[PDB]
């Protein structure tokens, strides 16, 4: 997250690390068994960590689950990366109290101009490259419809929403891929694919989970 300031511990208590030896994506936690991120943040050997704040500190309050099973979107294509979601099937069902819970799914679609809240381990810089330890947090709109196909001409489908700030400065950003954006306390997006992060007329693009509300509910009634 660029641009963003620190959440504060245990404030966003849906909010995961997906850890392959390291940081590497974030997800949101939906379900006690349950976890949705980008289809982009595919690997093999996740372990989902809950609870966390300093992701390079035990301080207490971490729950490490491994994935049992990984379903990346029927549609998914990396190069558009339209559909870009996947689900993640813990081994064990995570203990749910104030610091750990899920984020309801939407059920109707966020209106531009919302303010939302973006969350992550992301590099914190749009020229060069630093890692913060601690969750770092965005406040963003949703831009309209002709404004994000503005900015990225040919590539926004009816499955992507862009949200952030035209002029640059504030953005999620490498790291920060398959984290959530919760408005009005719904999960509607995942932090998904731009140009880079916080610059100018290029912000981000998020996938629009109210599209996929229906495919999640079959996918965790049937797995
Ligand atoms: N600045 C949007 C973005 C986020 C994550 C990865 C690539 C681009
Ligand atoms: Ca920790």
């Amino acid at each position: 997250i660029v641009g963003g300031y620190t959440c504060g511990a245990n404030t966003v208590p849906y909010q995961v690390s997906l850890n392959s030896g390291y940081h590497f994506c974030g997800g949101s936690l939906i379900n006690s068994q349950w976890v949705v991120s980008a289809a982009h943040c595919y690997k093999s050997g996740i372990q989902v960590r809950l609870g966390e704040d300093n992701i390079n500190v035990v301080e207490g309050n971490e729950q490490f689950i491994s994935a049992s099973k990984s379903i990346v979107h029927p549609s998914y294509n990396s190069n558009t990366l339209n559909n870009d979601i996947m689900l993640i099937k813990l081994k064990s069902a995570a203990s749910l109290n104030s610091r750990v819970a899920s984020i309801s799914l939407p059920t109707s679609c966020a209106s531009a101009g919302t303010q939302c809240l973006i969350s992550g381990w992301g590099n914190t810089k749009s020229s060069g490259t630093s890692y913060p330890d601690v969750l770092k947090c965005l406040k963003a709109p949703i831009l309209s419809d002709s404004s994000c196909k503005s900015a990225y001409p040919g590539q926004i489908t009816s499955n992507m929403f862009c949200a952030g700030y035209l002029e640059g400065g504030k953005d999620s950003c490498q790291g920060d891929s398959g984290g959530p954006v919760v408005c009005s306390g719904k999960l509607q997006g995942i932090v998904s694919w731009g140009s880079g992060c916080a610059q100018k007329n290029k912000p981000g693009v998020y996938t629009k989970v109210c599209n996929y509300v229906s495919w999640i509910k079959q996918t965790i009634a049937s797995n």
